[PDB]
């Protein structure tokens, strides 16, 4: 099958660094420079072989055509009210970017409010964050170009959708919060740095500050409200309390679900927002999470994990702040994780729980925390919600593996709440009734039972002859819940595959204990859990090693790259998207410093010892057995992928091609594809999404020789 030659890549054999006594060679360290002629040549050379390999099989065109047909279904966001108008996002089907619409009433004629498609020919300019003024008459929105995390904030007057001249630059990982007087808005920005700031640079992001922009002024006049000169890594996001009296500052350092919480009573400012605010340091440590829900006077309701791994709701009275005085409003559940909470219709709380990786939604009384109503839902996830404290109705969107989903609506002014279907779309061509989703629990190496969802065609024989696609993330307290993917269903219907999603440790499926069970010294638990998922699928007859493909992106990219190194015998194909591969230097680039809470940092001897054992870049080794080679591998990244810089993938593929690719027994391809005008993934235009999934499934089809089923 292999009919190409890997490109020549210079090895700097002098690049040696000592890590606590352990010498480490990094011969491809020069790929860390994105703008060098050497790196640019490397990328061109790699793409030169990858593209023809992916496009040789007619299967790619068949998949692409099918994906284009099936993905063409109306896509709506929940309606949300702001001021006197309703807004919602809607994509007719194949538009590159969804459009924001506005209407005067739920039964009124809708009109376009903001169409990002006219901002670029290829749909590479996308909305990234937005905030309406309290009265709903002004609108702030962020725009990101080419997939970069960098944002430029723009403004509009809602009535007439008039563009305003206000423009804010250097915005990244920013809050957006208008003061209720409608005078200005809080946002975050970074200091000037040498080089570029378009997503192609690798420069670390430090010293983020909180500013206040007065509408109608130039950004140069913005007020600095908070900064942390002695703590370069801290990031403070502002939000206004529902009554607009307080500014709450949530300060974070890293990715752990914890934050300091300071507040500023705006009424106590000597003369408005003129400089650093009179911050009151309510919670001045990083011991727990405090997510504002609402407040009634000085009594603030927060969702927290303080002494509660599955989360709970507590009330802190600012006038009697000591912990011994806090009141528990809704106690922690023994197993179900409280994911999020919203306050609506003045005194109702909407609580969303995760029960065995499926969402449940319920209404509670704010005063007592008592359960009032359970909103019926099928097995799946809640992926959209609308309903503020001044609102008198809620909208929520549900999705699952087999259906795009439904948006429900509930008028909360009615004595007997009756949720009703507001919007429901069906995908013609895919009969959900022909497939099934099951949830099993498999034991890992240490005996821990791990959940896994498996989706397949009803009635298949578990003889191990089916191609399988196993997905995992495993980290950062992220829960991987059911979601609708037409791309994966085409693999099931047209390639005869089985889909599996493993809820390994490191995620937040079972609260903080689940997260802590897969980080730092225990990161290897993630990998063991994922490898055990693969073993289960094989033992149970869903697939065989040669027909199994594993996929993950970002921390999930690290996941699959590590599994390829540790158990190359268990997989036939590996697809890693925007993955972290150099665990020794990840903290040196862009926002990488934030991930040390999950991984540790090589600067520490103890941490280095954990990292070196699994860092993909440092564990590529020819399999000992003559009959075992590495699985076919495809790494995907992009020029503006500034969350997890491309250098990780570039150095990893160079190493794979040299160490493994040069061996006589290696016949499976080891390829990388670097896309242009794209980033980490958020905001990717539909056209690119279709191309990407088409590449992925074409790779799988070619490497495993899978026949298309019309
Ligand atoms: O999406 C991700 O996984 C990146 C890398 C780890 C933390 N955030």
């Amino acid at each position: 099958m292999l009919s190409f030659q890997y490109p020549d890549v210079y090895r700097d054999e002098t690049a040696i660094q000592d890590y606590h006594g352990h010498k480490v060679c990094d011969p491809y360290a020069w790929l860390e420079d994105p703008d060098s002629e050497q790196t640019k040549a490397f990328v061109e050379a790699q793409n030169k072989i990858t593209v023809p390999f992916l496009e040789q099989c007619p299967i790619r065109g068949l998949y692409k055509e099918r994906m284009t047909e099936l993905y063409d279904y109306p896509k709506y966001s929940c309606h949300f009210k702001k001021g006197k108008r309703y807004f919602y996002f809607y994509n007719t089907g194949l538009q590159n970017q969804r459009v924001l619409y506005v209407q005067d009433s739920l039964e009124g004629e809708a009109r376009v409010f903001l169409d990002p498609n006219i901002l670029s020919d290829d749909g590479t300019v996308a909305l990234r964050g937005y905030a309406f003024s309290e009265d709903g008459e002004y609108f702030a929105y962020g725009l990101s170009a080419s997939g970069s995390d960098w944002v430029t904030i723009k403004f509009m007057k809602v009535d007439g959708a008039k563009e305003l001249p206000d423009v804010l630059e250097r915005v990244k990982f920013s809050c957006m919060a208008w003061t209720h007087d409608g005078k200005g808005m809080f946002y975050n920005a970074y200091p000037q740095q040498d080089g570029k700031s378009d997503g192609t640079e690798t420069s670390t992001n430090l010293h983020q500050k909180l500013y206040y922009h007065v509408l109608g002024t130039d950004q140069s006049e913005d007020i600095l409200c908070a900064e942390f000169p002695d703590e370069p890594k801290w990031m403070g996001g502002a939000e206004l309390s529902d009554d607009g009296r307080y500014v709450l500052l949530s300060i974070r350092e890293g990715c752990d679900p914890v934050n300091r919480l300071w507040y500023c009573d705006l009424q106590q400012e000597s003369n408005g927002i003129t400089g650093i605010l009179k911050w009151v340091k309510l919670i001045d440590n990083f011991e727990g999470e405090y997510d504002y829900v609402t407040n009634e006077g000085t009594v603030f309701t927060f969702k927290t994990n303080r002494h509660s791994p599955n989360y709970r709701l507590i009330n802190i009275d600012f006038t009697d702040p000591e912990e011994s005085k806090w009141k528990v409003l809704v106690p922690e559940h023994e197993k179900d994780v409280l994911e999020w909470v919203a306050c609506v219709r003045s005194n109702f709380l909407v609580l969303c729980y995760l029960h065995d990786v499926k969402n449940t939604l319920q209404l509670h009384d704010l005063a007592t925390g008592a359960l009032l109503k359970i909103f019926p839902l099928e097995v799946g996830s809640v992926v959209g919600y609308s309903g503020q404290k001044k609102d008198t109705e809620i909208f929520y969107q549900f999705t699952s593996f087999l259906s795009p989903g439904i948006i429900y609506h509930c008028d909360l002014t009615k004595e007997e709440l009756e949720p009703r279907v507001f919007r429901e779309v069906t995908v013609k061509g895919i009969d959900a009734s022909d497939y099934q989703t099951v949830q099993i629990f498999y034991p890992s190496k240490d005996g821990t039972k791990i959940p896994m969802f498996i989706v397949h065609k009803k009635g298949i024989k578990l003889d191990g002859s089916h191609p399988a696609f196993l997905y995992g993330y495993g980290g950062f307290n992220i829960s991987i819940t059911p979601n609708y993917s037409v791309s994966r269903l085409i693999f099931v219907r047209h390639m005869g595959g089985v889909l599996a999603v493993a809820n390994i440790r490191g995620g937040g499926e079972y609260g903080e204990t689940w997260h802590k069970g897969g980080i730092l010294a225990n990161k290897q638990n993630c990998f063991d859990d994922f490898q055990c998922a693969a073993e289960y699928l094989i033992k149970e007859g869903y697939t065989s090693p040669k027909r199994l493909t594993i996929n993950g992106g970002s921390n999930g990219g690290l996941l699959v790259a590590t599994c390829a190194n540790q158990r190359p015998d268990l997989f036939g194909c590996v697809i890693a998207q925007v993955g972290v591969m150099d665990m020794l230097k990840f903290h040196k680039y862009t926002i990488g410093h934030a991930w040390t809470t999950d991984y540790g940092c090589s600067d520490s001897k103890q941490h280095f010892e954990w990292l070196i054992k699994y860092s993909p870049l440092h564990n590529v080794k020819l399999p000992e057995a003559d009959d075992i080679q590495y699985p076919s591998m495809l790494l995907l990244t992009a020029d503006h992928a500034d969350r997890v810089v491309p250098l990780h993938s570039l150095k990893f593929i160079a190493t794979l091609q040299y160490i493994v690719g040069r061996s006589r027994k290696q016949n499976n391809p080891l390829l990388i594809h670097v896309d242009t005008k794209a980033g980490h993934g958020a905001g990717k235009p539909t056209a690119k999404v279709i191309e990407e999934v088409s590449d992925m499934f074409a790779f799988i089809a070619r490497c495993l020789n899978i026949d298309w089923i019309p």
